[PDB]
């Protein structure tokens, strides 16, 4: 899917996958291009928690997270158009921004990593 890539770090269980309705658990870590963190679930130490495919996140995560398997950790390369696009995120994100999400996938529905 163009507007996003996904580097697989390490290996989930290679079997469960997330599809489209899904509900996801993840930890994640996002970066501008420039190297700094813009947000962090981690660093917050709470687990973060929404539907997949349905358009409830951004193009680039719904486009990325069904790629991984339960328990895999990834990064998320996302192009402009699959984030924010020309606006960015008030407070957050400058408008045009490439986002790099460190993600882990620790559930899909009933089941966990
Ligand atoms: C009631 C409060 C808001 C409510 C917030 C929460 C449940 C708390 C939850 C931990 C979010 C974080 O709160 C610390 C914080 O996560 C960011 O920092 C971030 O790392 C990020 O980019 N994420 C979060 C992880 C999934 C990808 C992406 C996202 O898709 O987020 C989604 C997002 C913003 C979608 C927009 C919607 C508007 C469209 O126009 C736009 O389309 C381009 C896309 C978020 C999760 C929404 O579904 C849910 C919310 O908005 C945002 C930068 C801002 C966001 O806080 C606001």
């Amino acid at each position: 899917h163009m507007g996003v890539t996904k580097e697989l770090k390490s290996p989930g269980n290679g079997v469960d996958f997330p599809k489209k309705g899904d509900f996801v658990t993840i930890h994640y870590t996002g970066r501008l291009t420039d190297g700094s963190k813009f947000d962090s679930s981690v660093d917050r130490n709470e687990p973060f928690q929404t539907q997949i495919g349905t358009g409830r996140v951004i193009k680039g995560w719904d486009e990325g997270v069904p790629q991984m398997s339960l328990g895999e950790k990834a990064v998320l390369t996302i192009t402009p158009d699959y984030g924010y696009g020309a606006r960015g995120f008030p407070g957050v994100i400058p408008g045009n921004s490439t986002l790099i999400f460190e993600v882990e996938l620790l559930g899909i529905n009933n089941k966990r990593a």
